[PDB]
This record gives structure tokens, C-alpha cells and sequence, in this order.
């Protein structure tokens, strides 16, 4: 795998979102994740729905937080609309994927990266972006501008994000807390520091969608 990956240069990751007061990073994440693999496998960049996610993912629970791992077993079992059909709302609604036509695209799996372990996550951000999880709740994370972020953070894991690209110290991550936060939405988390939870425990839940 190469010394520098960025998923954004490769025309895999769309515009970076905001998910508001609601607690639906998981579905952000899952979503990142949707967008990069359909780019990979058919050229083709689209928006897909994190309400859809939000309000049929019944494993998860809406607004009050969710699993990276159910929206993509969602996507892969049934699929998933564009973004501008079944548009963001910030609060869990009734599912609407009936309602909706059909969907416009769908997975074949959902796969965990081995948790723990920075090569493995490394390895699959080299295929295509991956649901990864990390503790955003510390002030240091809230109020980051910039740089490779280091911490302070512990790795009590709170916030599902994306990881689109990596570099020889950083791991880089789209978050969903729009466009104004960090690095115009992105955050480089140091890596390389030999713990094994990851820099705010970015190893710990990883997951990525399949898609022949
Ligand atoms: C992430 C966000 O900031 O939007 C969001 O809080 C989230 O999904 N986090 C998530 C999580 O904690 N999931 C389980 C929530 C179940 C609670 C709801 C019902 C009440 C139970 N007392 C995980 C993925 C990131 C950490």
C-alpha cells in the first residue's frame, strides 16, 4: 500500500456534511463510507441519504445514536437512496424508503476491519473509505483547527466519522460537523504512536461496505 492515500484526490468523497444537534454520526460515517465504494466501483460520485439510514436503520436508534455496522448491513441488504431524494432532516422520522421508489444503489456485505490494529486499518483506507470510530466528546477534538492532531483524548469512543485517506503520521478523517470545523471539515489523527487503541481510540470499530 502506498506512503500517501486521499480518497478526496481520487473523486471519491463528497462534500463534507453537517449532521446538527442529532446524534446520527453513524449514519454520516456509513455514508462516507457508501459514496467512496459506488465512486470506486462505478466512476461514479453520488450523495446517498443519511436520513434513510437514520430513520429505517432499526438497530440503531435515530437521533440517540447509532451503529456504523447496521446502516451498512441496511445498505447491503436492502440499499440506499441519493441524498436528494430522501433529503437530511436532523430528527428521526418514520422510514420512508417505501415511500421513496426504488433504491439507487446497494452493497453486497459489510466488512470489519480487525480492530486494534493500525496496518489493518491502514490497509483497508487504501481500498476505499472506512467507518471508523473515536472519541470526540474531549475539548481539544471539539476546538481542533488544524495540524495532526495528537489529543489530548482518551479512547472512550463516542463519534462515528470516516477515514478517506492516510500519510505516514496521520490518518485522515471526514467528519460530519461541517465544513467550518478543522481542516475545511477534516481531521489528520497521528498515528504511528504504538498504541493500539489508535490516537482517541481510532481502532477500535471499524467497518467498511463490500460491493462486487
Ligand atoms: C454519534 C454522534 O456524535 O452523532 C452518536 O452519538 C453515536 O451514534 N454514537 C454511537 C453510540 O453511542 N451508539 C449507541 C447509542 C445507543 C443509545 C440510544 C438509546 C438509549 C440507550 N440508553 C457509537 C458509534 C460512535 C460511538
Amino acid at each position: 500500500i502506498p506512503e500517501y492515500v486521499d480518497w478526496r484526490q481520487k473523486g471519491a468523497v463528497t462534500p463534507v456534511k453537517n449532521q446538527g444537534s442529532c446524534g446520527s454520526c453513524w449514519a454520516f460515517s456509513a455514508v462516507v463510507t457508501i459514496e467512496g465504494i459506488i465512486k470506486i466501483r462505478t466512476g461514479n460520485l453520488n450523495e446517498y441519504s443519511e436520513q434513510e439510514l437514520l430513520d429505517c436503520d432499526r438497530r440503531s436508534y435515530g437521533c440517540n445514536g447509532g451503529y456504523p455496522w447496521s446502516a451498512l448491513q441496511l445498505v447491503a441488504q436492502y440499499g440506499i437512496h441519493y441524498r436528494n431524494t430522501y433529503p437530511y432532516e436532523g430528527v428521526q422520522r418514520y422510514c420512508r424508503s417505501r415511500e421513496k421508489g426504488p433504491y439507487a444503489a446497494k452493497t453486497d456485505g459489510v466488512r470489519q476491519v480487525q480492530p486494534y490494529n493500525e496496518g489493518a486499518l491502514l490497509y483497508s483506507i487504501a481500498n476505499q473509505p472506512v467507518s471508523v470510530v473515536l472519541e470526540a466528546a474531549g475539548k481539544d477534538f471539539q476546538l481542533y483547527r488544524g495540524g495532526i492532531f495528537v489529543g489530548p483524548c482518551g479512547n472512550k469512543v463516542d463519534h462515528a466519522v470516516a477515514a478517506v485517506g492516510y500519510g505516514p503520521n496521520y490518518i485522515l478523517i471526514k467528519n460530519s460537523w461541517g465544513t467550518g470545523w478543522g481542516e475545511n471539515g477534516y481531521i489528520r489523527i497521528k498515528r504511528g504512536t504504538g498504541n493500539s487503541y489508535g490516537v482517541c481510540g481510532l481502532y477500535t470499530s471499524s467497518f467498511y461496505p463490500v460491493k462486487n
